[PDB]
C-alpha cells in the first residue's frame, strides 16, 4: 500500500539533514556524500528527532582506505555503509561550518554553473582520528554505527518500500552530459555523451506531468539544478539509476 507520492522531507519535518543540500567540491566525493546523507536522515528517523546530526563526510572520505575505493578519485557506496557498521562515522558539517567532529575540508565551488564560488577542478585529505577545536566528545566516542548494510533490489516497488518504511537511500546512476543542464522538472537521457557514475541520495518519488520520477538530492551544492535537488524517470531502471540502491539501519547512540 504505496502512495503515489512521498517526500522523505514531508513525512520527517523534525529532520532538518533531509531538506539540507551539500557540496563534494573538488572532489569526486560523491559515493562518501550519498552514504553520509542517508545515514544522516536514517538516524534522525530512527529516534524520531531527538537526534539530529550531519554525518561527516570528512570522515568518511578519508578514513574509510582501499574498501571504499580512492577517495577524491571516486568511490563506492557499498562500502561506504560497510565502514558505518564495522568502524562507524563521528559528526560534520558544512565547509567552515564549524559543526561537528570532522566538518568538511574541501571548499564549495561552482559545478557547471555559473555563480560566485570558484569553479570545481581536478587530492584526497589524511585521515584525521581527532575533532575540530571547540567541539566535544572526542573523536572515539562521537562515532555512529550502522546495525547493517544491504543492498536494494533492483525493483520499482521494493525501492519505494525501503524509503517509505526506513528513510532515504543511496543510489547510483550513469551521468550523461545533458544531466549537467538540468533546471527542473522530471530528468531522462535524450541527448548527449556518457561522463561517468555517480552516487546520490534518494529521498522520495511522484509523478509530474505524467512522468514518474525519483526525489534526488545532488550534492553539487544548493545552485546546482533544482535547489540542489532533481528528479529522474522512475520504474524503467533509466540510466541504472535502480541497479544500485544501497541502505542500511542505525545502531541506537
Ligand atoms: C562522484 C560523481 S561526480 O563527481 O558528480 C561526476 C564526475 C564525473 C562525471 C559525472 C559525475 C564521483 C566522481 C569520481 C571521479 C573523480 C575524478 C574523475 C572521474 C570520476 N564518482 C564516484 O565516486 C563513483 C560512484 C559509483 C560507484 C559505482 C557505480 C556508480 C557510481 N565511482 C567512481 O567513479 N569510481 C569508483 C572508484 N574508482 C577507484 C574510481 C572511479
Amino acid at each position: 500500500k504505496l502512495p503515489a507520492s512521498f517526500d522523505a522531507r514531508e513525512q520527517w519535518p523534525q529532520c532538518p539533514t533531509i531538506k539540507e543540500i551539500r557540496d563534494q567540491g573538488s572532489c569526486g566525493s560523491c559515493w562518501a556524500f550519498g552514504a553520509v546523507e542517508a545515514i544522516s536522515d536514517r538516524i534522525c528517523i530512527h529516534t524520531n528527532a531527538h537526534v539530529s546530526v550531519e554525518v561527516s563526510a570528512e570522515d568518511l572520505l578519508t578514513c574509510c582506505g582501499s574498501m571504499c575505493g580512492d577517495g577524491c578519485n571516486g568511490g563506492y557506496p557499498a562500502e561506504a555503509w560497510n565502514f558505518w557498521t564495522r568502524k562507524g562515522l563521528v559528526s560534520g558539517g558544512l565547509y567552515e561550518s564549524h559543526v561537528g567532529c570532522r566538518p568538511y575540508s574541501i571548499p564549495p565551488c561552482e559545478h557547471h554553473v555559473n555563480g560566485s564560488r570558484p569553479p570545481c577542478t581536478g587530492d584526497t585529505p589524511k585521515c584525521s582520528k581527532i575533532c575540530e577545536p571547540g567541539y566535544s566528545p572526542t573523536y572515539k566516542q562521537d562515532k555512529h554505527y550502522g546495525y547493517n548494510s544491504y543492498s536494494v533490489s533492483n525493483s520499482e516497488k521494493d525501492i519505494m518500500a525501503e524509503i517509505y518504511k526506513n528513510g532515504p537511500v543511496e543510489g547510483a546512476f550513469s551521468v550523461y552530459s545533458d544531466f549537467l543542464l538540468y533546471k527542473s522538472g522530471v530528468y531522462q537521457h535524450v541527448t548527449g555523451e556518457m561522463m561517468g557514475g555517480h552516487a546520490i541520495r534518494i529521498l522520495g518519488w511522484g509523478v509530474e506531468n505524467g512522468t514518474p520520477y525519483w526525489l534526488v538530492a545532488n550534492s553539487w551544492n544548493t545552485d546546482w539544478g533544482d535547489n540542489g535537488f532533481f528528479k529522474i524517470l522512475r520504474g524503467q531502471d533509466h540510466c541504472g539509476i535502480e541497479s544500485e540502491v544501497v541502505a542500511g539501519i542505525p545502531r541506537t547512540d
